[PDB]
């Protein structure tokens, strides 16, 4: 079948096209390459430079399944205007659904965010818990969601709302391992929260497991944690970037969801799903990996 | 004080800053009269035709206070195009709140609708019941709530959502009671759902009753669901507005929420606010009312 994924040029997409292409599938990229590269993208995969934001992005794109993974990446939340957070996530997502909804597509498997929970009074985080975002991007998700609920339900175009928690590993270019690399790299002598890290590649896996069993059911909608089982802090990730570039920096301590960690129970049950490496293992992988990219 | 009432020249809204004036406040009335008219608007308020749609819809206009009513009407939601639902709702709603971000608004209303509860499993529905939208307008309006919801957390734009059930009165132009004098005023002689219908007056007095609660709450954002306590089904509708009319004609039966009733138990007991007229008989009223502006 024809499988669209949008954002498939940025860092969780393009891992996800290239687990698409191994698995046989005639996968369709669709990205703006605002945060995504071109040289991510499968050579297998048919590339479109589209902007979501433009209700007419999917012209002449067809596809039975969509991955709407596009978006701008989840940091620095505070920095960017909040217009950009509500175009980028609210009126891509929304253009995403009445393409969908047009061409007949079939099933959407949009990316959401543990942001959605905002600082969640359990933790790990069952699904259960209600939408309390604290910053516009976390907003912007759970309203993505509710509309991508609201297709199922009305127009038929079945939903499985991916929360992801941290994920990490080859083609990062942000996030904190992405930060520090970077910042020893203009001084490794100097380096100026706990949460929940999963390698993309258990991501990746966890997500086609998931989608998978969807499609095998009957639910209009449904909403998955995707993460560790695990947590680590922020202080803890900064020794082990260190450690993995050889080097013994000094610390300077100088909306943003302070303690995150989702229960994954839910996804484990479904699919039978497992972690491969705990949260400071994907760390340490993923410092390793961007450490032949960057340094 | 100064305050902002988007939509006030509408339905719900031109009533609501009737009242306002009434109790000294100084109004500012936006609208860009899609639905709305010049007519309605109160001589004491300050008219500015401008559209929600526009990011800079507010430029030049201040306000301690903002009413935010305006959008397109609830009715027909499957003839109208899904964008246009968006765009009016939560596109429009997301630019009122960064207006209210960027002037320092402390508080705002926004008008939202049972709608959001969708075939709501619990009838008479508490605010606790979760989102579940059968209609691209309802997505909408739980979309803004979120939105509003996280300005209030992040922002401090506090604000109250009042989820109305069927409001009714004098200078409706949309609805059940006025498509069926219409109906009649085609023809007279032939006319071709159990819902809780609230008389405007009624409406307004607790929408202002709890916003004057909410000034004297901490809590940065508070769901509160308004309507009657009762309900009424179609047919009966359609006897009470034969019997205004004086007519006798042959009843022809030939995304819409099935049934709805709000429980509005947390209104009463925050506010002591009571209906003065019971859903047949707010009915009545406003088919009596509207005779005299259609017929
Ligand atoms: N830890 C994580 O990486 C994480 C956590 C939570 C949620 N997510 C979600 O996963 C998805 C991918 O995130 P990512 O980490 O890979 O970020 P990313 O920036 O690497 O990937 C996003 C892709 O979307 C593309 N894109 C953005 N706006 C677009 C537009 N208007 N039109 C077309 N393409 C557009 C970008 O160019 C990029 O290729 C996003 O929805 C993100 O919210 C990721
Ligand atoms: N039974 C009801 O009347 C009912 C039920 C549930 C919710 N509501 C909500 O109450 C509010 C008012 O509803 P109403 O029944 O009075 O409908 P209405 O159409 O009479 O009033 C809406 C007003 O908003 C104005 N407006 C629409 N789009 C605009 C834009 N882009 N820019 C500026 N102004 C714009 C319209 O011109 C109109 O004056 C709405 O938010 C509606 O969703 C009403």
């Amino acid at each position: 079948m024809r499988i669209v994924v949008t954002g498939g040029a940025g860092f969780i997409g393009s891992h996800l096209v290239d687990k698409l292409v191994e698995l046989g599938y005639e996968v369709v990229v669709v990205d703006n390459l605002s945060s995504g590269r071109r040289e991510f993208v499968n050579p297998s995969a048919e590339l479109h430079v589209r902007d979501l934001k433009d209700y007419s992005w999917g012209a002449g794109i067809k596809g039975d399944v969509v991955f709407h993974f596009a978006a701008n990446p989840e940091v620095r939340l505070s920095t960017t205007e909040p217009i950009v957070h509500f175009n980028e996530n609210v009126v891509a997502t929304f253009n995403v659904l009445e393409w969908a909804r047009q061409t007949g597509v079939r099933t959407v498997v949009f990316a959401s965010s543990s942001t959605v929970y905002g600082d969640a009074d359990v933790i790990p985080t069952p699904e259960e818990e209600p939408y309390k975002p604290i910053s516009v991007y976390g907003a912007a998700k759970a309203a993505g969601e509710v509309m991508c609920a609201t297709y199922a339900r009305l127009f038929g175009v079945r939903c499985l709302a991916v929360r992801y928690a941290n994920v990490v590993g080859p083609r990062l270019r942000h996030g904190v391992i992405y930060d520090f690399i970077m910042k020893l790299r203009r001084n490794p002598n100097v380096l100026e929260q706990r949460k929940s890290y999963l390698y993309v590649r258990d991501a990746v896996e966890a997500t086609l497991a998931a989608w998978k069993k969807f499609e095998e059911m009957d639910a209009p909608f449904l909403a998955l944690n995707v993460g560790n089982v695990d947590a680590v802090r922020v202080l803890d990730i900064a020794q082990i970037v260190a450690e993995v570039l050889g080097l013994r920096p000094e610390i300077r301590l100088v909306g943003d969801v302070k303690y995150m960690t989702l229960a994954v129970t839910k996804l484990m049950k479904l699919t039978g799903w497992r972690p491969t490496m705990t949260s400071a293992e994907a760390v340490k992988k993923t410092a390793e990996d961007l450490a032949k990219e960057l340094w």
